[PDB]
């Protein structure tokens, strides 16, 4: 049945500088956001809602414009981040008020936030990704469903165990619903590029405070290699630039990584493609692969430059000297890098920030293959619970920016974790000039960590 089912991404203050994909589907905000990507969730849930709805759209009003109204007796379902969460949450209430039977998507399992939803929002549902799956069900009435929250059940502790459905049955995203054109993604185009997933969750015990493990389980759930290559596939016939993976771990699988990438290549769908996992994920072999598959670059973690950190906090036990070779094999292969790094997780202090920023210029990295975070408590992760019990968070949750300076830490002040803060808009002005401009900022910091004021 269904009827008409608009699917939106609410449009909010934060303009497309909020791209609520990115950590954990909680959503990022970067000021000058050149990686645009689509709206990849909305549009598997338009895959799977397609079937049985007599009308159904996508828009995200960043880009299409703000929807001007409903008709009442239509579903509408809104796209609720996190530090967006009151911004939607109003989004959602207009649509309500205009007889809408409105449902709210998220990433957020907090329930706490959930009841925001609800009450400001007045959702007749709140669903997960879990629930994507039988998106279908929960609109029928099914409350057994997935994913799907009631005001009334609020607190399942299903809703802590996320239970994945068949993956391998799930239907195309409707891609062909949404013009690519003004989606990017610079390190391989500017116009027309999409999002994909191969696979979700992670196992790894960084979830500590990483949020994807939050949003999409500590278990590896990956879709079936004729499934992407189909998607491939619909990419090229679409005439979409790039596809961009979102799997946390995207080669946490060798021998799957290998098949994958033979089958991509075998498929010669012309569609260049970008991947994020881990170094420990790759070798010589796999990072071979990815590259004559088509696989242009990869965003992996290494969080900081400081070895103790790596030996305790970053708990990845990945070795400084191991991101060094691999920095090397990846250059030597021709395959495009972003490392990712984080500042401030409990036990770093200042000369490890520092080392950290030593580690970015010793490397040499463009203003372009690196990307620095500020640590932000994600509700639902173990660091969020210890900063409450520790009178640690300073910021507002609309300022959960993965950008902004919001929690200190033991050994950490907020005055200088926002010095930091803004060392890393330095360091990118300063890698994008010349080494004159890169000295004095290495002055500074070595100035700033050892004073301690
Ligand atoms: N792909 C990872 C990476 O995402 C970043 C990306 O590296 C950066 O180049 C963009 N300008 C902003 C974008 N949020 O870093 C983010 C954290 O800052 C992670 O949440 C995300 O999964
Ligand atoms: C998924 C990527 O996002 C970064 N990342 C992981 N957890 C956090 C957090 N709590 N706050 C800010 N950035 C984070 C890490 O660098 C990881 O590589
Ligand atoms: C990025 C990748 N998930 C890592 O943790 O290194
Ligand atoms: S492996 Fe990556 S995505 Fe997974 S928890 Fe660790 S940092 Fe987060």
């Amino acid at each position: 049945r269904l009827g008409t089912v608009l699917l939106v991404s609410p449009k909010t203050s934060f303009g497309r500088d909020l791209q609520r994909t990115y950590a954990g589907g909680l959503g990022t905000v970067c000021k000058d956001e050149d990686f645009l990507l689509p709206p990849l969730d909305l549009m598997r849930l338009a895959g799977v809602l397609r079937e049985d709805a007599d009308d159904i759209a996508i828009a995200d009003e960043e880009v299409t414009g703000v929807v001007p109204s409903v008709e009442p007796g239509t579903t509408v379902i809104c796209h609720v981040s996190l530090p967006s969460l009151l911004e939607d949450a109003e989004r959602l209430a207009t649509f309500r008020a205009q007889g809408a039977r409105c449902y709210a998507y998220t990433s957020i399992r907090s329930p706490a936030q959930w009841r925001t939803l609800f009450e400001r929002g007045g959702c007749e549902g709140v669903l997960l990704p879990e629930s994507i799956s039988f998106a279908r069900a929960a609109l029928a009435g099914d409350h057994t469903v997935p994913g799907l929250v009631t005001p009334d059940s609020l607190l399942d502790p299903r809703h802590h165990q996320p239970a994945f459905g068949d993956l391998a049955a799930e239907p195309l995203p409707a891609r062909d619903l949404v013009d690519h054109t003004p989606y990017m993604f610079p390190p391989i185009a500017r116009t027309g590029i999409t999002s994909i997933n191969g696979s979700f969750g992670c196992p790894y015990p960084c979830r500590f405070y990483c949020p994807y493990p939050l949003s999409e389980g500590r278990k590896i759930r990956t879709y079936p290699v004729e499934r992407i290559v189909a998607e491939f596939r619909q990419c090229a016939e679409l005439g979409i630039t790039a596809a961009v993976f979102r799997d946390p771990v995207f080669s946490f699988h060798r021998d799957r990584t290998l098949e994958l990438c033979q089958a991509l290549k075998a498929a010669d769908t012309g569609v260049p493609w970008w991947c994020e996992t881990r170094i420990d994920r790759l070798d010589e072999e796999v990072v071979a692969a990815l590259v004559d598959a088509g696989c242009v670059g990869v965003e992996v973690g290494v969080e900081s430059g400081d070895p103790d950190m790596q030996a305790t906090a970053v708990r990845k036990r990945l070795n400084l000297d191991t991101v060094r070779k691999f920095h090397a094999v990846a250059r030597k292969a021709g395959l495009k890098l972003v490392f990712l790094f984080l500042i401030g997780l409990p036990r770093e202090t200042r000369m490890s920030i520092r080392r950290t920023f030593d580690f970015i210029l010793e490397l040499g990295l463009a203003d372009t293959e690196f990307n620095l975070s500020v640590i932000t408590p994600y509700p639902g992760t173990e660091l969020h619970q210890i900063a409450v019990d520790k009178g640690w968070i300073d910021g507002s949750q609309n300022a959960f920016t993965s950008h902004n300076a919001v929690m200190h830490t033991d050994e950490l002040s907020i005055g200088d974790l926002e010095r930091a803060s803004r060392f890393v808009d330095e360091l990118h002005a300063v890698c994008k000039a010349g080494p004159a401009e890169r000295a004095e900022f290495q002055a500074r910091v070595h100035a700033w960590s050892t004073g301690d004021a």
